[PDB]
Order: C-alpha cells, then structure tokens, then sequence
C-alpha cells in the first residue's frame, strides 16, 4: 500500500583500501550496525581519507573509487541509489546502466586518482583485500590475470581501479570472465568512458 512503500537506503562507506605508504591493506571504519543506521539517514559524519573506499548498502558491499572529483563505481553494486554525506544523502551526478557505471561528487577528505595518458598495457588491480594483482591489458576494456585464481578472491571488488605503472587510473573493475571459477580475464570501464560520461 501507498503509506507502507519503503525507501531504499544510502550506499555506505565502510572502510577504504589504504594506498598511502608501500603496504597497501584495508582498513574498515564502520561497523555493520553503525552502516545500517547510516544508510537508512542517509547522514554520514565520518571523515573520509584517500582513493579507493569500501562501500555498502543493506545487502551488497563492493569498492568505489575517486578518479577527477567524482567517486566511480558500479551500477550492479549501487543502483540509482545515493550515498551517504554529513549533510544527508547525495543524489548521483552520473548513472549509465549500459556502461555498469555510477557516479557521486567525492566526497570531501578524498583524494582523486589522475585519468592514465601512459597508454601502457601493465595495469595493476587493486581488490578489496588490498591485493594488488599484475594485470596485462588486452583490449579497450578487458585484461588477463597474470597469475590467475579463484572468482571468489575478486567477488567484492568491483568498482576497484586498475592503475598503470605510475598509479593513474586506467579503468573501473566491472566484471571477471571465469573458466570453472577460476578468474583469467577481467572487464573494466575505461577511463576515457568515465571522461566521456563527465
Ligand atoms: C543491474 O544492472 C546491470 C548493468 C550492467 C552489468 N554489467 C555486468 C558485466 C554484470 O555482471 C554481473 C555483476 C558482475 C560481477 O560480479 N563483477 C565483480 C564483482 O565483484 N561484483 S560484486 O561482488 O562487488 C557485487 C555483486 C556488487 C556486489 C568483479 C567480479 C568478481 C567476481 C565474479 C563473481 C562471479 C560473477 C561473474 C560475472 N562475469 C560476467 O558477467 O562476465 C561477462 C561480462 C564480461 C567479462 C565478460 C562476460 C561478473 O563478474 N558479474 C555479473 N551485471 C550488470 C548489471
Ligand atoms: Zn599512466
């Protein structure tokens, strides 16, 4: 019935993937109840630091990334749904569901990755884990695993970067191409899509 219809909640940052120093690892800085209250207010006072955060809603978790003042993820992760902030939920300024692409303005404390101009083929992954995986471009928006393994250690990590040598972003990890669950091949969104889309 009309008065019963229900909201859906706020995406959620959870945590982030520290990049800062030599040892990447994940950091969480919210807990599973404090995310449901925040995605249901849609109001997140927590500071937020760095490129690659860890996201949530009430039933998926995955990665969002902030590449030219806009945090990047997917739209099989995120929806049309918004995002959390201090002042309340904030409404997305990019939704593609042909691309599996959604935007938010950053947040404020984030740092941005710069779009990749090196056109190398030696791209690195970076996994909700902090895993940084060695991956060879082979195509305008697929890559092969150098040392491949299960689907189960990438399942979370969508909206990840792929960075090239000098840690710009090269693309948004989208989807992996399994061979009896065992990930060879990565889908990603191309850094240029995204600055197509802006
Ligand atoms: C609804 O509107 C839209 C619009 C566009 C769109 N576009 C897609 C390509 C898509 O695909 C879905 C989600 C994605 C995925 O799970 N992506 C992750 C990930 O981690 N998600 S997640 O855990 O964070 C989650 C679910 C958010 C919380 C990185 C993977 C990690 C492990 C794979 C797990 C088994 C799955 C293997 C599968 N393979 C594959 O589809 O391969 C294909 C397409 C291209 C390579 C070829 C053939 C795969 O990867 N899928 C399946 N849905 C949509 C939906
Ligand atoms: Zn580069």
């Amino acid at each position: 019935h009309m008065a019963s219809m229900k909201k859906k909640g706020s995406v959620v940052i959870v945590g982030r993937i520290n990049l800062s120093g030599d040892t990447a690892y994940a950091q969480q800085t919210r807990g599973e109840e404090g995310c449901q209250e925040t995605s249901q207010t849609g109001r997140d006072k927590n500071q937020v630091e760095g490129e690659v955060q860890i996201v949530s809603t009430a039933t998926q978790t995955f990665l969002a990334t902030s590449i030219n003042g806009v945090l990047w993820t997917v739209y099989h992760g995120a929806g049309t749904r918004t995002i959390a902030s201090p002042k309340g939920p904030v409404t997305q300024m990019y939704t593609n569901v042909d691309k599996d692409l959604v935007g938010w303005q950053a947040p404020q404390g984030s740092r941005s990755l710069t779009p990749c101009t090196c056109g190398s083929s030696d791209l690195y992954l970076v996994t909700r884990h902090a895993d940084v995986i060695p991956v060879r471009r082979r195509g305008d928006s697929r890559g092969s695993l150098l040392s491949p393994r299960p689907i189960s250690y990438l399942k979370g990590s969508s909206g990840g970067p792929l960075l090239c040598p000098a840690g710009h972003a090269v693309g948004i990890f989208r989807a992996a191409v399994s061979t009896r669950g065992v990930a060879k091949a990565v889908a990603f969104i191309p850094v240029e899509s995204l600055e197509t889309t802006m």
